[PDB]
């Protein structure tokens, strides 16, 4: 049945819908947009549950009357949603028009303790996010990072009991950095990187810095400190003596800061699922983490954007494979990015490969037996972007006789907008829509798209860092078509 090689579609739901005064600003203009989605036969929506509206008040003083507002009008649309415990700040840009930083309770502590936040070796503190430096300290009026978190998700499962209860809410995505991506703030805007800089590492705080310190002593290796010849960000890498060939990148201590800088997110993102674990245990719901798609450089040795972004990919060492395994326990999807893109369209001088990327982080998901999601990267409104994304919803196309060989778990489009509702644009998105579903008009029912929908269960056993670092064996990744088997057009 094509219905088995159904992939759901969900839309980004404008950025602020609840404002930063937490008021649910545009019911009436929300909901005639989502009744356009609907019609075009859209499964459901994503929206961030910003940590900075919510627990503005002050520590535990959590304000959930926007929001259950905001879900009550997508339940009467007839769409389910995506929410995604975004505990990051929104925007902050120049240019950016929705600005939501994190709690300003957290920002007081933040100006009497800088090292809270993610810092550079040149010492600039990034406030969007706090350090997993943090994650166990009891600094933040006798709580953790991590406690801080726990309390949200178990206040947020709570208040929203009965909408958790009816099924509207499908999964939850953990934030667990820069927005709400599992990964380091390397390449910040605010602080003048530019595409295709490599970045810089992001690992100075105080916190970290022990951390690291006490790490190489164990290591018997004392005279080791945090990385100095890395560059800057929007340096390239042969420029610099860390990422140049035969650079320190290479070295015995190269190696260990690089291994100790990637573990430092497997477990971030471990301990701070098992506590989503528990927050939503027996809802109906999935957990699902974001990956960042850092595509430039990844054409070079030295993968240095991703390295500085803390994914220790190179040719010889799978850097993504090891993050699948550690959503397993946790029964986890790995929700990635980067799928409308070609490497056709990105400049020469970037050593970009979108394409090969994807390829690894689904293949690597696939090969770890968990669910694997997406989006695209940037905003795309052309046949083109639509019909690359069909293409890795389904890497091998339909299989005629039951559910597709490969497939995404589904796909998530940025951002719903009145341009996206133009008229050539939306019938564009419509056929993009009706491809997704195999040629089948929208379906209520997951079992005919096999969605199993189950209670949460408890995570598996705790996986040895050792046991995850096993997944970084180099595997080819799956056989991908080159145009799928379902465009848009024909």
């Amino acid at each position: 049945n094509m219905l088995l090689n159904y992939v759901p579609v969900y839309v980004m739901l404008p950025l602020g819908v609840v404002n930063v005064d937490n008021v649910f600003e545009d019911p009436d203009g929300l909901k005639e947009q989502l009744l356009q989605l609907r019609a075009a036969g859209v499964d459901g929506v994503m929206v961030d549950v910003w940590w900075g509206i919510i627990e503005l008040k002050g520590p535990k003083q959590y304000d959930w009357r926007a929001y259950r507002s905001l879900l009550q009008l997508v339940q009467e649309c007839g769409l389910t949603l995506q929410a995604i415990m975004s505990f990051h700040q929104c925007g902050g840009n120049v240019g950016d028009i929705v600005n939501i930083p994190i709690p300003q309770w957290v920002l007081d502590i933040g100006e009497s303790n800088h090292d809270i936040f993610y810092t550079n070796r040149s010492g600039t503190r990034n406030k969007e996010y706090l350090t997993v430096g943090v994650d166990n300290e009891p600094i933040f009026h006798g709580r953790t990072a991590i406690e801080i978190y726990s309390d949200y998700m178990k206040s947020f499962r709570e208040n929203m009991s009965d909408f958790l209860e009816s099924g509207l809410i499908i999964d939850i995505e953990v934030g667990l950095g820069p927005a709400g991506e599992l990964r380091y703030p390397s390449y910040p805007q605010s602080q003048g990187w530019e595409f295709p800089g490599i970045g810089e590492f992001q690992c100075y705080d105080k916190y970290l810095k022990a951390d690291f310190k006490a790490a190489v002593a164990r290591a018997g290796h004392p005279e080791w400190e945090l990385p100095d010849d890395a560059g800057k960000y929007n340096d390239v890498p042969e420029s610099t003596g860390f990422f140049k060939s035969n650079g320190t990148y290479v070295t015995e201590k190269g190696k260990f800061f690089l291994t100790w800088y990637s573990n430092k997110l497997l477990n971030h993102g471990d301990q701070i699922l098992d506590e989503a674990n528990k927050a939503f245990l027996g809802c109906k719901v999935k957990l699902a983490i974001k990956v960042s798609g850092i595509h430039w450089w990844y054409k070079v040795e030295n993968h240095a954007a991703e390295l500085t972004a803390g994914y220790y990919n190179l040719n010889d060492r799978d850097g993504y494979r090891p993050i699948a395994r550690m959503l397993s326990r946790h029964h986890a999807i790995l929700n990635f990015t980067c799928l409308e893109m070609r490497d056709s369209e990105q400049p020469s001088d970037a050593k970009s490969g979108p394409q090969e990327l994807v390829q690894q982080v689904l293949s690597g998901g696939w090969r770890e037996y968990i669910r694997v999601a997406g989006e695209n990267a940037l905003p795309r409104y052309d046949a083109t972007a639509y019909n690359q994304i069909i293409l890795n919803a389904r890497p091998q196309g339909v299989n005629n006789n039951g559910p597709p060989k490969l497939s995404m778990f589904g796909v998530t489009y940025l951002r719903l907008s009145d341009d996206l509702l133009q008229k050539s644009n939306f019938n564009i998105f419509k056929k993009f829509v009706l491809k997704m579903h195999a040629d089948q008009d929208y379906c209520a029912n997951p079992q005919k798209y096999n969605h199993a929908i189950t209670p949460l269960s408890p995570s598996a056993p705790k996986i040895p860092i050792e046991v995850l670092l096993e997944a970084t064996k180099p595997t080819r990744p799956f056989p991908w078509l080159d145009e799928t088997d379902m465009k848009v057009d024909g």
